[PDB]
């Protein structure tokens, strides 16, 4: 009945998972709020279950990590980035399993289900380098015998919520940088993806129990919802990231606003690719397709907009279509797939919805549209013209593989048209020209914190801060100076002296 | 006659172009539809002039004027912006003492002071001269062959700037000089009781703009009360919002940029306190003390408000404080060598009265001070408090008069949670010669404020580092550091000059 | 028969320059040694003379300026910095007449004489920032109850020998940043433009009198080889900065390391421009003409080779040649003048000596080529093709504007080229190709330490580090951090707790 | 006779090593030179033998490594990144063989010899963060439409030439950041560190050899002072690190400047600890010893000055007596030592002439001065108190343990005292005063390179700069921005425009 229980899938006790896993982990291995069920959505089958946490558990969960936190902040962060080394290695000793759950629970192929696994595992290796370089800048005071500092220090407990569609990168780029920074973490992952949360907190758990450090420095509280407001209402949590959907998005960072906390939102986007005429089609066609298609279309970095110019257009469009027909559609886990299923059969229905939409608003389905006759949550990727680049089902965030596409002519106008939308994530123009590359990435080019060029909208490195503006929320993780968030800076006067000089010589 | 301007004693006004009736609106033409309104000297309770605030079509007006301004300022190279932030140097440097005599007319703040508060203006803008040639982003090493990565800051656009009565030019002047160089527009507007000082320092900057062949809305000014800094709040053509004021405005002021996804920079109230340990220096405690509590007669956001002192020595500080509080001359704040004025506003005056007799109904001691000055204008009396628990309400209110509570302690570790249980999170120091203290103290189980001081007061910051607090004063920093990034946007920008598409974490997708 | 003493030079005693000036400054106003007579390459007419430091001179003043620097370093930067940025008024309120003093003594034609003093005023006004940033990491020891910093304190003296071709603006771009990084400075410029480094002199000298600062902060030794020598054998001289030749600088450096001082090499350049098939030549043509004659031919910076594509050669040569055709003769102070005298007899010799020995190697001279019959230096900028591109001519630096002009086929062969030389201070290429120049930036690119694109290969701006690698000599000046080069890093433990972890975990007990 | 032959020392083959050995390599071992023995210095019998370098083996090595450079360039930095990872790794697995044998071969005690191979293993997890970060800002420029960007990029061949005292540590933090950068590797060691030398390139070459990368990448010649002179005057070694005599590297860094080539020059030090009168006394003791004995004195960053405040000299000396007398000596692999034989006969030498010149100029040796009587090279730890603090002797870097010790009254002239040397390494101060901490640190303070407080000379750690000023040469190893010894500088311009404005506004 049960997947876990079936021979065909018994790899997954090497993550240590059975037929009935504890959900809340705080150096205690428990859950008293009520029991779900995850499926697989290639079959719609259930895998497992997972006691997810009551209120009391939360409350209990939240008060061992502060405590933790005082053996956790003593400890110099270059020793923090040692065991942050030591959970790199633990990933990769599990990399194929973990990556194969990936695949299996939340529905991407598995490529990307290891590759997130390697996503956290790199940036396990970028934190321990920065666990010997976080700080800040030792000044110049303007006052004789005084010494001026920046200092920065943990901001104590880092709440962590995450999305179904990256169950494990996203929880790994906040846990790594805010471990190092010497904060510890409270993780409330998607519902739909808790056997990976369990599976994920398991291998750090035994890494911190090996190390004889406090579980609770990475807990776990796996819920809904109600979990994850308590989170934005509690005082207690020094800083909420929160990776959702823009809606929540804007009530979270509400809820932390009213008491004065601090936030990190990753929210939606509406990404947009642009062709121009001097575009190279051979890289702008496969480009296009992994963007649009990959992850069947559910990341928050997807191309959903397409803009070609006119001379181009139909010849973009054409090319893209035979290469949609050669999508290979399949079982995730299934080695030679391209294409699995939608994570939940709510997203078929907002899938279906949204193409009739387009149809109503004067769009034409030029490939594809249809939800797939098979078991699970199968839809078929979708490309629309014809719609106007300001129809509001093109304004509309979808998580599923639809792809509008648009003529344009200028690049001013295009410009425009990219920055228009209420999101800001990620952007990409293919073009030769090296004046509009450098003005794409100017004051007057994209308005995203994600601004490419040749390159499609999805897939970033973790060198860099990632993140967006506008309705995205504004919060960076992973690369560059991102790990700030997670501390508070102090500017520091230290007067060794025994005078009193007053700055901008105000003789009292 | 009766208008302070007209009075020939009062003659230099008219050097920074003020006159009877002043135009409040500044967008590049100056005018004010709005309500007129009559600012007042604190120190005599007399009438200085008159503004003409803005209406609600002269808000959208200016605004539209701003953001059309912003496309030729935008395009002006980040050094070009600077040289014309030094000359708005220049500028504040010709006339920094009759504009601090202004500060200290309209405001009530000692010469000393007024004239301090436009040198940090000055400072900020040498400072942002310079960053207008180092302002960006670093190229970054990609995993990728035949790829670039680099991270790219361009400005915000419009960045409006709220500002309070207690320090009516420095925050604006920290603001604007970093945001101009940034490349956005500003958009001004101040606290009514300090128009004439936000018309005087908008006339300098606009004669600079103009003088460059400029838009004056570069540098916009809307004078005005509630319903303006609500409109700049709720607008989204205003992509940030720094608000200098009350806790309780700030946290409304937060929720509604927050409700638009715009941008807020926040600096709202301290609850600041000094500790001096046994080992302390004492002929640096009490200075520092007197400075920090009467400076700006209490009415600094890093006014020292709570003074710890071990048990070992509380007494003996406390008798030399109170020895040098009745050393303390008054007088008209724009006299030389005066060192006490007057408070802001006859309200003040009355919420002074108000806190003392809470904190006596509290069982508080008044050791020192607590009336009404016998003389014109607002004045109040330096004032000590003893004897109240370190959890005395009256001590976790923040009033803008100076009121200084002394607590006992004997333990490190008390004391420091002391400091920091309190919802403000601004400023702080210590006084000691332990180096293991210090160190603990600037570390993660020291002080949780943003201004964290060893053997100096809580105030008086200079421009070189960031300027903020944390937790209650809403975390936004100004001036120095890297605080020139929260008025730019950040892109991480991969840039494919090759033949082929690799992919991130080597993923393989054929 | 001095300028100085002719009513149309009147404006010369606007710098406090007269007809005998004093070349050392430490406080007070001397020089012991030979006298030295400057003379106007325009007209080779004398116009004032400068009396030179002395051995007891140098002596007096190198003492002087480490007994200053006592004081000096005491001073907080960022009020160091507000001396530096009162330096860059008094350089604005004298721009003009500074600039004509330039172009009078060196010879560079006016606007590049007023845009020499802008450069030094840029930095000034850099550094006034930088007076507020200066520093190290705060960094997180692996101990705890440790904390762990980098510090920046002065290196203390900071020698500065400059050259004649920019006789203003190197001097400048160390100074200030010398200054705010809290060293004192002893300055030797070029004997031929010692009433430059007298002017220059006397307007920081002003400022740091007014400001009650010792004068030796910015001490003056006006000198030849002896003191330049002297200077880098002198162990008090803690950095030594050497703008000049390769042949003398190869020398400075070695004396520096024999006493384990430190030095700041700026050497010469042989720099190339690179034309690809698909580039813009209305952009080629004027950047190749004002990097190859602007300055006669006399910067560090000046474009010595111009490599066509075999595609474009002929059509870009005849442009250039009409282009040179239409170039503008005459006094370097007069309006509109855009080409002046090379700066010494010599250099046209050497200049005659270099075309002679390109028709030797098989060169041919398409344009100029000659001395021209009018008072002063003035030489005809010279175009040569047909050398291939190992040519001795080719691979020398001669301080002359004489244009080498190559053909290539190939970005691999051409990028290799350009790297050949022994120098390695300025290149650039034009092209449109987005991949071609990221490569040319990159490993495989080209290896000088300036390196742009679709811009000549001179005329920097101050933000960036400036200077070169090879036989350049490694040094960089103005800008990103520079000013490293001037101060000394320590790396700083402090225990502040009651116990002693060792590193790396060793238990020793 | 060979102690490798000898089944007490079978533990030598786990490093690869044999009776006779290649010590050059640059993909293909071999060695066409003079084959040298080392011997164990505690017990002065041969371990083993290395076939050095000739000239010729010079010449095809450094070609080879030139081309593998083209190769290596192009790999970027991340995954250049990635390759040090994996030799830490490698390190890792080998760390307790690999300290034996320093141990063995060198003779410093286990604990350090183990320790130094952490010091390589804690550089090269910091070089994989840096592999992500390595580079230059990019700046605003004057000019509209210009970009302005810093570029750094690798010098080529980084030859690296170390000393018989840390014969990997050193080594390894040359070789982790040159790599990083992109440059290949050229290492000659110290004739007597050869096996050691050797047994490191194995564990490198395994790595780069699984990897399908050339080996030559670090390359290997081992040799003595023909092949180290060869590389400072080879125009095809870009940088040269130096670590060794100060007369040597002196005539290096004159042969390295005459080509205008780079040099990073590593040379003694001449270290100083100062303990004023309000210094805590307990930690002053153990630091003192552990500075001055650690490694018998032969560490670059040895304490052999000790300045100590007149009220408190006579306490701190006899203290320091009573705690010499209980250093444990016995041999380097014997466990609870302390304490090992010095590296050679010619180092017995010197401190037999150091101790007796002591003794004639006005010195008292309060313990130790002699000769132990034992198989190695074995000497008593000293100290010599009574001599001026400008005594010939003191300033005089003998290699060996014998620590000079001096009163004082005022900071001013103790503190000119550290500076009057000719050498800048190392320095520390005890004390508690804050004012007289923050003069140390400042412009009126120490000289040296490394500058501490409260605690000894030696022992730094990875994540700051580590070197000297004045005679020790001025180079930087390791942590801060030291890695930008290794790559060159371009200050880069890009007119994306079809405008040509001029720097400073001129109009040619
Ligand atoms: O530290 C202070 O008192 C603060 C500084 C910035 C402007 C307002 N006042």
């Amino acid at each position: 009945t049960l997947l876990i229980n079936q021979p065909q899938y018994a790899w997954l006790k090497e993550l240590g998972l059975r037929e009935e896993n504890e959900g809340v982990y705080n150096g205690s291995w428990g859950g008293r709020g009520e029991v779900i069920t995850t499926y697989c959505p290639a079959n719609n089958e259930p895998i497992a279950r997972v006691r997810q946490a009551s209120v009391a558990d939360y409350e209990e969960t939240v008060k061992k990590a502060r405590e933790a936190w005082k053996i956790w902040a003593d400890i110099p962060a270059p020793k923090r980035g040692e065991i942050v080394r030591q959970i790199g290695d633990a990933l990769r000793e599990k990399i194929q399993v973990l990556g194969s759950l990936v695949s299996l629970e939340m529905g991407k192929i598995l490529v990307e289900g290891v590759g997130e696994v390697q996503e956290y595992v790199d940036i396990c290796d970028y934190a321990v380098g920065l666990s010997r370089m976080i700080g800040g800048p030792i000044l110049p005071s303007e006052r004789s015998g005084h010494a001026l500092i920046e200092q920065w220090n943990p901001v104590g407990l880092v709440g962590i919520i995450t999305a179904f569609n990256f169950p494990v990168a996203v929880y790994g780029a906040n846990n790594a940088i805010a471990m190092i920074c010497g904060n510890v973490c409270l993780w409330k992952g998607a519902p739909t993806t808790s056997l990976i949360s369990v599976a994920v907190t398991k291998i750090i758990a035994k890494v911190l129990e090996d190390n004889k450090l406090p579980g609770a420095i990475c807990s776990l509280t796996c819920g809904g919802a109600d979990i994850g407001t308590a989170m934005a209402k509690d005082e207690r949590v020094n800083l909420l990231s929160f990776t959702g959907s823009t809606q929540v998005g804007k009530q979270v960072g509400l809820m932390v606003q009213e008491r004065f906390g601090r936030s990190l939102l990753e929210l939606g986007g509406n990404n947009a690719i642009i062709a121009f005429e001097d575009a190279d089609l051979s890289l702008v066609v496969p480009s296009a397709l992994f963007a649009a298609v990959g992850t069947a279309g559910q990341r928050c970095t997807t191309a959903r907009r397409l803009f070609i110019h006119e001379s181009i257009h139909d010849e973009v469009v054409n090319r893209l279509k035979k290469a949609y027909a050669q999508i290979r559609v399949g079982n995730p886990w299934d080695p030679n797939v391209l294409y699995g299923p939608l994570h939940t059969k709510q997203a078929v229905s907002m899938f279906l919805g949204a193409v009739e939409e387009a149809k109503k608003e004067g769009g034409t389905v030029v490939y594809g549209g249809k939800v797939m006759d098979r078991p699970g949550n199968y839809v078929e990727p979708t490309i629309v013209t014809g719609l106007g680049h300001d129809a509001s089902i093109a304004h509309t965030e979808t998580f599923a593989p639809i792809l509008y596409v648009f003529k344009f002519k200028n690049e001013e106008e295009v410009f425009a048209w990219n920055n228009e939308v209420k999101q800001g994530l990620s952007s990409s123009i293919f073009t030769k020209d090296l004046g509009r590359i450098f003005r794409w990435l100017g004051p007057k080019g994209s308005d995203c914190g994600i601004v490419n060029v040749n390159i499609p909208t999805s897939g970033a490195e973790i060198g860099g801060a990632f993140g967006g503006e506008k309705h995205t929320g504004g919060g960076r993780e992973s690369g560059s100076d991102a790990w700030k968030q997670y501390m508070r800076r102090s500017t520091c006067t230290i007067n060794y002296s025994k005078d009193l000089p007053l700055a901008q010589g105000i003789k009292f």
